[PDB]
């Protein structure tokens, strides 16, 4: 009954290597969810992308060129999902929004990676959600939600349950994102979510193992909403 | 030296195209490219906002509104290309590597927008970053960066020199929406900050003599690490 | 029951600025007409295109380059229609005929602008009609029909009701069209219409406010037909 | 000087490719590019009409028939590219800006068709217009423009010099259909007229010495404002 | 009930010139076969391609460039089929597999020619069959089947009825294919057919005049199968 | 001289990228391009096989597995491009004519894969053939071509010199599947044979001094008609 965009982190799909079972599992659920909803997906780069970006840095590449290498990896990861989605997926990695649109019209799941430098795949997901006028944006990261601070660094981090887009920006928004930089949601994405008021859900791997219920409201993550 | 110029659409096209300015700026750019490598990106201006407003009355997404804006920036870019005559890359550049090619051919590439979510300011910063340019010159409607909006606030004072971090405080928090204005868009500010791109912000008057501006002789703002 | 191509003049959609209500109105009718017919559209450049072409002339650009600037504006205008067509339109501006074809297959209205230098959007519309083997080509200009001469210049201009393609060429056909030049139908278009015998209707803004009836034969314009 | 050559497919491929001519014309072009900037567009010829006739038996639209013709012109263009060896742009040029690039690289770009509705004659005129070429040389099956069809009418007389307006009277009225022939297609005639492109029409014999032709030494027709 | 890829030789469609009736006939049957099956096609270059490649050789072009000229001709031939297929065909010549896929989704017959140098249209057909996970690959050549040797050269040539992919490679597989070179199935194609076990049928023009039955198993050609 | 280098992904990326090697090979290439025209193609390596294996667990066709492999080869190509800094074409080359352009700009083009059905070895051979290169240098995990697999067979002997026909016997029969390895893939072997491309096969040690390798001073294999 609705349109949903999924932003799956590269480190979730590829922790250090591919998590075969998670991919097979996540691909199965997206397929099921697409049985009654319009589904579009964006995959991240993760550990592997940072390794290639670190190499380029050793050669002093510009931050723009590293972004491109990062983009190249995200597309590689995206192809692993497309593979696991079998015939329900759009064969090739989508590179622009209009094409994602066509895939949806053909009732096939479009899987895309990065687009242009200056941001992360989160921003791609947000803009996609916005372009398709999606009803839900599901961000699957390697943290169970959005906290008061970095849950892996701070001990007093509070896992916010609900919040406004303006509140999400306060958390991030002021971050100077370098090629390889990581966050729950990149500053640009936050601004896009706030900009047009995109209902957004942030969840971890554990909760991501039950998407069908997650998109029903039953999950233990954060819910950014106007 | 490698220099990237970010010319505001409102400066190039106030209401209708500003022939005289386009013309004078074309001569400056031509003069500068004689001893320097020049690349250029142009904005949307009044025309971009007008078409974006129409799309708004039809409830278009912000993403589609951005695309329309990008289309307008490319049309404006073509007017500058016309002005530069034989010193310009004949077509609107849409990728950074193509700009690189243009430069390899001793030609001036003129870009318009690229993708949604930001403005041409970001395109010019990314381009400067990409080409490892020595300098980014931003030509806009104000003569520099002020402590506040010079056209609104009476207490606004011009900041002659600052660091990316400071420029960031003056901006970076505004959520850029289709057609939104800013002395420098947030994203562009973060790009400049992340790479430490030497940036100069000047107005139309200073633009009349880019040869002096690139030497630090201007009344605008200089931003550098 | 049929396939129709609409050639809407840029000066009709954008007299000096956008005519919001006409666009909203025209977009609504095309949507309705597409409920039972296959619809494809081409939009012109109008006043705005001539302003940009005039600027380039001051810099002595070649007629080819001005054509390109003209093309750039037509695509901008086309996006305003796509905007007003909402979800019934193909998201991006179509640039070639094969793509217009796909849009039609997806049962979405393809809106295109110019293609290559040397002509006007009229020629694009005619070739489109021809490519899709359309049954009707509807040219909406800022004149109520094809006259014996320019209705805005000559006082003895006769508003022909019907005519043959060979007759339309006599009117135009011998025109040397420069970048920015305007006419009821450019010489090339005329030749295409005559070439394959495309049933063509030319109408003004007033009549264009009732397309549904116009495509039924009830209108006060001209009807070029084999 | 900047020169654009419009070589008829029927001259290049009469029935089968004309090896000797392709070969000799390649040498002339190579010789000319030594001191001039050279760009080239090739037509479809006998082969184009043959494939177009087949599509006709299947009731294809004139537009699709044009596309097929364009495909043939590009194949022919590749034979000339082969002939020019290292002096040519390695691939068939399809845009005018790419032709421009080729020229910037001191390479000879060879184009085939572009879009439906006209022929390669128009492509060469638009290209000449685009590059602001000094001269457009049309090599065809006749040795010049005559008052009438030289291969049909006994009274046809060769016109040594004329203006675009006159060339226009001799053509411009014919409704160009897929594969239609003409000493110069109407659209091309209007392009030449609108920009005042100095044009020279010559046959195969004169083609053997392009170095003399570009100096005005030929038995063909010269068209200029 | 199945997906079929047809590899039609250029010399079969264009012996020396186009065989109008064979094309009209072959186009009609493919249309009928597509009524109940998913059909995709690849056309060859034939005599004409070799003529252009021979010309380039006289100018000493590299084998790669000749491959490109060969490719250009195959696309020309492909357009003749598209023409004969009328509205049941995808309008433009397909150049990559993903696009062939879309055409099939739109339930239109995708007709493609060559892709990249180094091989023949046979290899394109095999890889296509493989990409679409086709159930049958039908190779229509100008010989009634795969023989022990060249039926036009050797007098003791045995027309094998059935065989394994590994057996087909023994026949070919070791061939050094130059631009313009011809064979029942190019070495690369053979390897692709063997690689993923593609059920393949090789037939001549005569048998090709009854595709519907051919795809049923009733034909007098060869049947390469795992 | 015109030289094409075919650097194995496993040499460039054994497990993780081999910084030191990438770095050293970048210097060699830079040194060589000083007096020669250089073009490069990089393979997939360990990473390509890893992603291809994952796709295999999902029953992907061999064609899709090839595409994934091509994507990995392009990522690796970008690491080399980074290493070559200003001497390289800024983006991954995907067509042979673009490689040609890069060379026209005195820049080093680095390609990854192109189409399915073969490996990067074939891409480099076709590229060498295309550019009419004087030499094809294949850098891999072994130090030359042996009578048998040097890492398996104890009797394997290194062949110092041979003809395409002989190289063909040692390979050419293996049915290349997604991610399959070979000192030289069959298709590449047939390309080398059909045009008679002078080819040199060397290992990582010799790669450290490409200036000597291109002169015939190496411990690898030389293949030529
Ligand atoms: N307030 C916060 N709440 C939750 N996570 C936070 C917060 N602040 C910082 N983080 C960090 O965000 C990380 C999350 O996202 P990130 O590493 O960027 O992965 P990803 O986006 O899922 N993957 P990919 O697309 O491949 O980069 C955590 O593991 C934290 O280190
Ligand atoms: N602190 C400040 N310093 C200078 N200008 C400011 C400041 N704060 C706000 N502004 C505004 O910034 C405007 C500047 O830029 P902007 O309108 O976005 O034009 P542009 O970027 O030159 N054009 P274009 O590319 O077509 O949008 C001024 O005219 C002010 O209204
Ligand atoms: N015989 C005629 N009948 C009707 N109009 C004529 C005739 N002869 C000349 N004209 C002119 O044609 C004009 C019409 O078309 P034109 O100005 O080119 O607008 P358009 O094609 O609708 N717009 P666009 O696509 O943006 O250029 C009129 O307003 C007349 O000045
Ligand atoms: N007045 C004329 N002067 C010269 N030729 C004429 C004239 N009128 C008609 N023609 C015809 O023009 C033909 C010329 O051009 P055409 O057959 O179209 O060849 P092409 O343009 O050289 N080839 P291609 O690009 O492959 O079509 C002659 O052979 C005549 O039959
Ligand atoms: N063992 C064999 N069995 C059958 N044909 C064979 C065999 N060995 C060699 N051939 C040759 O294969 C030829 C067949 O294919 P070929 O000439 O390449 O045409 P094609 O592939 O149908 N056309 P195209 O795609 O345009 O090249 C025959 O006419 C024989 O000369
Ligand atoms: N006769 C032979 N001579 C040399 N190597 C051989 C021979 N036969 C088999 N091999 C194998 O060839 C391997 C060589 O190449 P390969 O593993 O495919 O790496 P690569 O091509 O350098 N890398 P990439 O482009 O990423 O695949 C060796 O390590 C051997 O296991
Ligand atoms: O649209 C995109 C997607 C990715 N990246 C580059 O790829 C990295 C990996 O992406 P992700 O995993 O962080 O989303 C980013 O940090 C970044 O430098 C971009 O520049 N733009
Ligand atoms: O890379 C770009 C350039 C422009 N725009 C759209 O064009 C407008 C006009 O650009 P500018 O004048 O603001 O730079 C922007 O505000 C915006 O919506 C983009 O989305 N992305
Ligand atoms: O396919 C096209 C469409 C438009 N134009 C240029 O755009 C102008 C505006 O188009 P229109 O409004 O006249 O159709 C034309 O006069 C002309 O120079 C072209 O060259 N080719
Ligand atoms: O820019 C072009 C070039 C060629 N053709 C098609 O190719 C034919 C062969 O071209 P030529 O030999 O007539 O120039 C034309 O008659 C025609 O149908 C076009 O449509 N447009
Ligand atoms: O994907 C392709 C298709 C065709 N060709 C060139 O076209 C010729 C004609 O193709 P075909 O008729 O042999 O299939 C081939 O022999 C060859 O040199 C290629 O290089 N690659
Ligand atoms: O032109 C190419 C290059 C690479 N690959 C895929 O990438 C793999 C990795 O390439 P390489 O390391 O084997 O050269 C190949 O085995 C294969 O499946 C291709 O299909 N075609
Ligand atoms: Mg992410
Ligand atoms: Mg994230
Ligand atoms: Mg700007
Ligand atoms: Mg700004
Ligand atoms: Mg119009
Ligand atoms: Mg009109
Ligand atoms: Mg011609
Ligand atoms: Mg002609
Ligand atoms: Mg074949
Ligand atoms: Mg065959
Ligand atoms: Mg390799
Ligand atoms: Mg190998």
């Amino acid at each position: 009954a609705m349109r949903i965009v999924f932003d799956i982190g590269g480190s979730v799909l590829v922790p250090e290597n591919p998590d075969i079972d998670f991919i097979k599992e996540i691909a199965y659920q997206l397929t099921k969810v697409s049985e009654d909803h319009e589904v579009a997906v964006v995959v991240g780069g993760g550990k592997l992308a940072r390794k290639y970006i670190e190499v380029a840095e050793k050669f002093n590449s510009s931050e723009t060129f590293k972004d491109f290498i990062g983009i190249q990896i995200t597309r590689a990861n995206a192809m692993l999902l497309i593979a696991a989605l079998r015939e329900k997926a759009y064969p090739v990695v989508v590179e622009d929004f209009w094409e994602a649109w066509k895939a949806v019209q053909l009732k096939k799941i479009p899987v895309m990676g990065g687009t242009h430098p200056g941001h992360t795949t989160d921003a791609v997901a947000a803009l996609l959600a916005e372009f398709l006028k999606a009803d839900l944006l599901v961000v699957i990261t390697n943290v169970d939600g959005v906290y008061t601070a970095d849950p892996k660094k701070d001990p007093t981090a509070k896992k916010i349950k609900k919040m406004k887009p303006e509140e999400l920006l306060e958390i991030v928004g002021k971050g100077i994102e370098k090629a390889g930089s990581s966050s729950v949601i990149d500053p640009l994405a936050a601004k896009i979510i706030a900009r047009s008021g995109i209902k957004t859900i942030v969840i971890g791997k554990e909760d991501a193992k039950d998407l069908f219920r997650v998109i029903k409201g039953d999950h233990n993550g954060t819910t950014i909403e106007p």
